[PDB]
C-alpha cells in the first residue's frame, strides 16, 4: 500500500487546483473589459506570482520526494531554489500591496484618485518584482547563502542530491524581509480599517460583525499558512538539533497551499462571479 501511488495523487490534485484556478482568474480579468481596475493590476500580479509557483517549483519538487533522489544537475537545483524563493517572496509582498491600497481607499476618500493612478501601479509593481528578484536570484547564484558545516560540502559536492542548507545571515535576512515586515504593516493597516468600519456602524446606529468574518478570511488564513514555517526557518539554523528535517519539509509544503487559495478570498466579487459565468 506505498505512498507513491498515495501522496502522488495528492500532489497532481494540489498542482491541477493551483493551475486551473489562477489561469481562470488571468483569463477573466484580460478578456472582459469590465473588469479592468488600478485595483486589479495587483491582483493580476499575485495570479502570475501564483501561476509560476504553480508550474516551475511544486512538480520539480513532489519528483523529488517520491522518486528520493535529484536526478538533474546542481544548476537546476540552484535555478530551482532560487525561483521558489522569488515566487515564494513576491506573493508576500503583493498581498501587502494590496492591503495598503485598501487602507488608503478607506481612510482618506477625497485624495485617493491623486494618489493611485495607472501610471504609479505599474512602477510599484516593478518596484516589488524587482526587490523580489534582488534577494532571491543575486545571492543564490552569486554563492553567498552556503554553510560551513560538513554535511553541506559533502551535499554541494555530489551531483545527484538537492538539499538546502542555509547560512545564518542569509536565513535571518531573508526571512526579515520576505515575512515579517509585510505582517506588522497588514496588522496595522487592518487595525486601523477595523476602527473606521466600527465608527460608521456606530454613527448609523445613532442616525437610524459582518466586519469580523471578512477580516478573518483575509488575516488568519495568511497566518496560518505562513507564520509556523518561518519561525522554524529561524529556530533551525540557531539550534543544530532542535529541528527534524522532515517537519521543516512538511512545513514548507503547508504554505505552497496558499497559492491555490487566493482565487477564493480575492476575486469573489458578484462582477467576478458574472465573468466566471459568461467564461464556462
Ligand atoms: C527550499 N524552500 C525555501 C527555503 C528558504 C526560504 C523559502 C522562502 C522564503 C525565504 O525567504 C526563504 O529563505 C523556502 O521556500
Amino acid at each position: 500500500e506505498v505512498w507513491v501511488v498515495g501522496m502522488g495523487i495528492v500532489m497532481s490534485l494540489i498542482v491541477l487546483a493551483i493551475v486551473f484556478g489562477n489561469v481562470l482568474v488571468i483569463t477573466a480579468i484580460a478578456k472582459f473589459e469590465r473588469l479592468q481596475t488600478v485595483t486589479n493590476y495587483f491582483i493580476t500580479s499575485l495570479a502570475c506570482a501564483d501561476l509560476v509557483m504553480g508550474l516551475a517549483v511544486v512538480p520539480f519538487g513532489a519528483a523529488h520526494i517520491l522518486t528520493k533522489t535529484w536526478t538533474f544537475g546542481n544548476f537546476w537545483c540552484e535555478f530551482w531554489t532560487s525561483i521558489d524563493v522569488l515566487c515564494v517572496t513576491a506573493s508576500i509582498e503583493t498581498l501587502c500591496v494590496i492591503a495598503v491600497d485598501r487602507y488608503f481607499a478607506i481612510t482618506s476618500p477625497f485624495k485617493y484618485q491623486s494618489l493611485l493612478t495607472k501610471n504609479k501601479a505599474r512602477v510599484i509593481i516593478l518596484m516589488v518584482w524587482i526587490v523580489s528578484g534582488l534577494t532571491s536570484f543575486l545571492p543564490i547564484q552569486m554563492h553567498w547563502y552556503r554553510a560551513t558545516h560538513q554535511e553541506a560540502i559533502n551535499c554541494y559536492a555530489e551531483e545527484t542530491c538537492c538539499d538546502f542548507f542555509t547560512n545564518q545571515a542569509y536565513a535571518i535576512a531573508s526571512s526579515i524581509v520576505s515575512f515579517y515586515v509585510p505582517l506588522v504593516i497588514m496588522v496595522f493597516v487592518y487595525s486601523r480599517v477595523f476602527q473606521e468600519a466600527k465608527r460608521q456602524l456606530q454613527k448609523i446606529d445613532k442616525s437610524e460583525h459582518k466586519a469580523l468574518k471578512t477580516l478573518g478570511i483575509i488575516m488568519g488564513t495568511f497566518t496560518l499558512c505562513w507564520l509556523p514555517f518561518f519561525i522554524v526557518n529561524i529556530v533551525h539554523v540557531i539550534q543544530d538539533n532542535l529541528i527534524r528535517k522532515e517537519v521543516y519539509i512538511l512545513l514548507n509544503w503547508i504554505g505552497y497551499v496558499n497559492s491555490g487559495f487566493n482565487p477564493l478570498i480575492y476575486c469573489r466579487s458578484p462582477d467576478f462571479r458574472i465573468a466566471f459565468q459568461e467564461l464556462l
